């Protein structure tokens, strides 16, 4: 067999039918003689074939594989890896190499130091000795990607190796099955749930791990049990939990004082699955709470600047904590009260607004991405998000994200309508990916927020009181023509009834559509 | 509180009492004050304080303190690294950088690009962006450093950052827990332990994990009720089973189709706390042969080229597992007969014999170090080791390990005899270690086995009929002097009756012991 | 051809035929069927090995070729590397990798991620992706530690490429010439030398790539015809000046104020070959002086708090500047004082009385070598170093230098005798070198300095009057008794007429010699 052959049957034998990528000369000996049983999407540029992988191993919860073109494609990528290295996002980026005799010299297409490139955004990086090695290779890249913590790996591999003979001995590779699914020993679990049980005052602190685990409904049981007010970890990459049930209390301000403060007169505090914390712009915690925090990452657990920490997997912690509890006899928490509906005119529209009517006309089982950075907290307060995997955000706050990753998250989940919520700035950063979902009629939905400015930028400089700030203003831009350039429907809302009208619409549509949004400006 | 008031804090709250380090300005604003509860351990060279450090980490399984002195003193132990890197060996490297306003101009003793010197042999290298941040750093190396799987880390502090304010907030890092104590769940490891149960022919394979964990125990029950058959991974770095059980087989063969051969007719082969597998020098497995790894380390699991794997905690899996299989009615393997006794006569000696003459002299409770690298195999069927935590050699083949590393066990076990069988070439490499022997009256025994050569790489060399390599053979020198040099009692055995009229005094001796075997030239 | 065989073809042609290093299995391929006229130094430790290299290649003035033993080798050595990065040392540095097919498995003496091991501290560091590859990688090192700034370099190379067939066409590798000769462009250079003559006082500092260069006498010859005083750059590598001349005047302090003051009152300010500046332990210049570098790399020139620099090759430059400017018509500078005589008794050595002796006895062409790290300002007044390549002292502060150096420098300068002087605490880091020294008859001579302390250290926490450092003495320590152990003719000198005794015997010697100087202690 050849390394090709015996490459693409360890891809399928590990489960990997789908190649995220974007051409280049080094990677047509490997994209050659495609396997009829594989599929191949194509966007226009790295960051964008990136961010459709990262949306379709995040919401399909498998990793995702990726083929670039040496240097410029790999860094074309390297800030859609940043959200994915934030997020734990299992992606697998191979890149082709110059032909090994070629390397030495540098001849044009020569990716030079390439395992380095990648690094720090990677678990794993690493280019062959031999064409011999690359099923092994390979088998490293799958297996490192997968395991907890679950992130981005790298494999640079010469054009030549491809053709060349595989190792017979490499069929060993084809069904090894690593598992990581590993819990705290009997003993100190148990310990543990006594802690749980004896809290007077519990609160649940929940981050992207759960529900990348899909462990948001042993979450469930385990707040009911407890009797436990829940939060979401700030800066959330994923909705862990459902929006709407009575213990669910909502996002947590980024603030260091403001958690401390949130947290305060809970006795024990129980974070899973998130980072503790991912605060942004002085206590800690308040003396009377102890923390403990369960996660999948080493990493996290090393940086927390308070609390225990149990390094384990978040689905089998999960799982394990929601059935040893005890059923707390305490009175169980009252549902936070529905948000007050926003004064609206018959002019440009209300964030608010906006949020609302999605919530009143979209499916119940809808996935909703969020790249509008100045409305974060009122979408998380107006969008009834009842099952798992339904909000997916920049995990590193890397914009370029969301509209891309829709793309792979509707790929992955056909029967879920997908609605991302971007604004006029962070709609740029990958706007070329609109034609992948054009292609191959991917039927996400493109809510476009135009304010004309990069809201957040103007508001955390009104927050400094810092004046003559340039660049942040992106006036004069129609995406309802960028839209039609990459063969996407478009439509327009500069009002609330055009508003609905454009989703009525789209929500019936066959295709990918996208609607500008005319939104107030700040 | 100072930075250098609120470090000791933490590293006293995490357990850590003593420095082992060779000093320089860099680090004198650290070394200051320093804590009467705490004491410092010095060796004369790096390679030294870090193979010292390595020693006592290993034999008291918990993670050792280091500081060196900048790049120089950094660089000098990298080698030393490497072994710890291949060891899990939890070492908290800490070096002095300059004062931050120097750096810039690159003043002399400029640690420059310091996190990157280290890499790739640390599990985490980093320098502080602020003297206030040094506590919170401190305590990621500390985490890093113990959580699953165990490796060395690296931190780099500037002269200046000791005596600013420490954040009052620090207080929340002096009593973290973090627990890495994790297991296959429930479900799973059912699973595994009928295939265990349901195996016709087993056989277990065992790597220093194990010995780091302190599962030999659990093991030996797990073989017990299997009636399996054990062996010790190739490259052994420790000795995880008692040498003379019954289902004891020996140290495996390092080569890829000797291994395959060995446990050919075995249908289940449980590979605990190796990797699969340390080979030197072609089947990976024959069929009708599974193989299923537990290993606490992705980057094992990831690149076996064969088998299932599990990570997870050694030390939690070994006692799951021991305390579920049933016990099979299989009968228990008979113990491996003993060594043949070589004929000796009254001149230089043989290796065999000073491993013979060794097992009858040493206590039971000995602890052996090897660094004769030609008598390895001899050494595992010729001593009698009965506990945990009785065997140590370089886990990446780097000599000048055992030297100090035999120290620094001595000072970690200080009740139980070390006994250190070091070759006349390896002897030269940390040979400045003896004089912290000497100093701390540590009272470690060194057997040098001088054949006056390099005898593995002159074997190496016939293998391969290899011709005309040059400097294999070290002539000329006198240990017996450098002991002196060093300060540490010095004997010479050039025959049986010396070597057993030295062992007598040096078993008998107050301090450390350096004995100079004439051994049998290749 | 064999790979092995046009490599070594390569060396030669290239000006290579000697190997420093320490063997091992990856290296035998590389060693075996060694070239007649080829000479491999053996030294028992990677930082002798190394340090021997690093003393023979700045003497010479060519680049030395080094070859050690995967990471742990490579490890060893890191520290040695550090000095040589910053002495500019042409350094070679090979290393060798499992064979091919191992690597990826991690089979024991796998150098794992190889070419990030060495760095920083390294100008190249690679692995090729192909054994035909290995000639051009080689060229590549060769001519990127020869080209300035000059600097050590990496190859790691895997065990089995040796013998695999070479590429015809890499005969065109053999003969090429690469030159870095170049000098500022004519207009240019005139315009410094104008500013030069337009000057009213001014001062000239030389670092230790004057000296490297050989551009010593071109720098006499420039400081006499501007009639200028010449001091050397603080830390100093090396003597780039006749220290009795009359234009001399020291060894600058290595404060930023102290050197500020120094330069007050010149107007012009050339510093050729050093950084700007080497400081230690506040204005970078005072109103009135302007400062002009010539360096021969662009990080010194880019890390300069102040001047204006050129980028040029040193050997080159000076002989410009030297024959271009004119002779002024300013007094010559008259030589500085001899040193005062020190107040000596019967009894331990003060430092001053050692290095007067030396002075007094010592052929007018010795070499020296410091490691006597509390005695160098008295080293640098009391002896009189009237020619090139007089003096080395390690460029980044890594003890451990000097021993092994010092038997570098007397291969490479036969005929020149070295004599080495190095602390007590100095002399451990390397001390096992010795025995290089004995085996191969280097003759070079070793002046221990004793006074039982690390006395810089003691020093250093005196002025910061910091109190309970840890680790400052070294007792117990006979350097005879090394010495013997290694080889090595050893002498003891407790006073005057001991010293003047073991130096007269020491330089009638026919091989190595030590000598333990009994010293004063602070
Ligand atoms: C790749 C990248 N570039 C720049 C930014 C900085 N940035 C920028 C440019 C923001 C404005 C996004 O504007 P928008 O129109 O998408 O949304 P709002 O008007 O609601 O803020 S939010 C923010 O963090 C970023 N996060 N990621
Ligand atoms: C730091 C380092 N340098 C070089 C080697 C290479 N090497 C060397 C030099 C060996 C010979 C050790 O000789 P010895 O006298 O200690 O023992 P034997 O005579 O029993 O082989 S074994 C081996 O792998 C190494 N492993 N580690
Ligand atoms: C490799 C390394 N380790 C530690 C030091 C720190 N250090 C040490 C340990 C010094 C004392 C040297 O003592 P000595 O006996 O050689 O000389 P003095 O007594 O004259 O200082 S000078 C100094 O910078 C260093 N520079 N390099
Ligand atoms: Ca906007
Ligand atoms: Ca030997
Ligand atoms: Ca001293």
């Amino acid at each position: 067999a050849s390394v090709h052959g015996t490459t693409y049957e360890l891809l399928r034998r590990q489960g990997i039918d789908t190649v995220f990528g974007n051409p280049g000369s080094n990677e047509l000996p490997f994209l050659k003689d495609f396997p009829e049983d594989f599929r191949y999407i194509l966007a226009l540029q790295e960051a964008c074939v990136v961010g459709i992988a990262d949306g379709y191993a995040q919401a399909s919860r498998k990793p995702a594989f990726i083929n670039l073109h040496s240097a410029a494609g790999t860094g074309n990528a390297m800030g859609a890896l940043s959200n994915a290295w934030n997020s734990h996002s299992p992606l697998i980026v191979t890149a082709g190499q110059q032909t090994r005799a070629m390397i030495g010299v540098e001849a044009l297409l020569t990716n030079v130091d390439a395992a380095n490139l990648p690094r720090p955004l990677v678990k794993w990086s690493y280019e062959p000795a031999s064409a011999a090695e690359v099923p092994h290779a390979m088998s490293r890249a799958i297996h490192m990607a997968s395991m907890a913590p679950q992130g981005p790996v790298y494999l640079s591999v010469p054009y030549d190796d491809w053709d060349k003979d595989a190792d017979p001995q490499s069929h060993h590779l084809f069904d090894r099955h690593v598992s990581s699914s590993v819990r705290l020993n009997d003993q100190d679990l148990d310990i543990l749930v006594k802690a749980l049980n004896s809290a007077s005052n519990p609160a649940i602190v929940l981050g992207p791990d759960v529900d990348a685990a899909n462990a948001n409904a042993d979450c469930v049981m385990l707040a009911e049990r407890l009797k436990a007010p829940v939060w979401v970890a700030p800066s959330a990459p994923r909705c862990p939990f459902p929006t709407r049930h009575p213990c669910f209390r909502g996002l947590m301000p980024a603030g260091i004082a403001a958690i401390s403060q949130l947290l305060e007169g809970h006795d024990v505090v129980l974070v899973i699955g998130a980072p503790v914390f991912r605060y942004t712009q002085g206590q800690y915690l308040k003396p009377g709470t102890r923390l403990i925090s369960v996660t999948c990452d080493p990493l996290e657990a090393a940086r927390a600047p308070m609390g225990d920490a149990i390094v384990a997997d978040i689905g089998a912690m999960a799982s394990a904590l929601a059935n040893l509890v005890e059923e707390s006899s305490r009175q169980l928490p009252t549902a936070a009260p529905e948000p007050a509906k926003v004064d609206q005119d018959a002019g440009r529209l209300h964030p608010e607004t906006v949020f609302d009517t999605l919530n009143d006309m979209a499916p119940e089982n809808a996935i909703y991405l969020n790249e509008s950075t100045s409305t974060t907290a009122q979408m998380w307060q107006r969008l009834n998000m009842r099952n798992p995997g339904s909000y997916y955000f920049c995990a590193a706050g890397g914009l370029g994200f969301a509209l891309p990753a829709a793309i792979g998250v509707q790929l992955a989940e056909p029967e879920r309508q997908v609605i991302a919520v971007i604004g006029d700035g962070s709609a740029n950063y990958s706007i070329s990916a609109l034609w992948t979902a054009a292609q191959y009629n991917i039927p996400t939905i493109f809510v476009i927020m135009n304010n004309g400015t990069y809201g957040a930028l103007r508001w955390f400089a009104g927050v400094l009181e810092a004046e003559n700030v340039p660049g942040l203003d992106v006036p004069g831009i129609d995406f309802r023509a960028l839209a039609k350039g990459y063969g996407v429907q478009a439509l327009k809302a500069d009002n609330l009834e055009q508003l609905k009208g454009s989703l009525q619409e789209a929500l019936s549509a066959k295709g990918p559509v996208l609607i500008e949004v005319s939104t107030v400006s700040p």
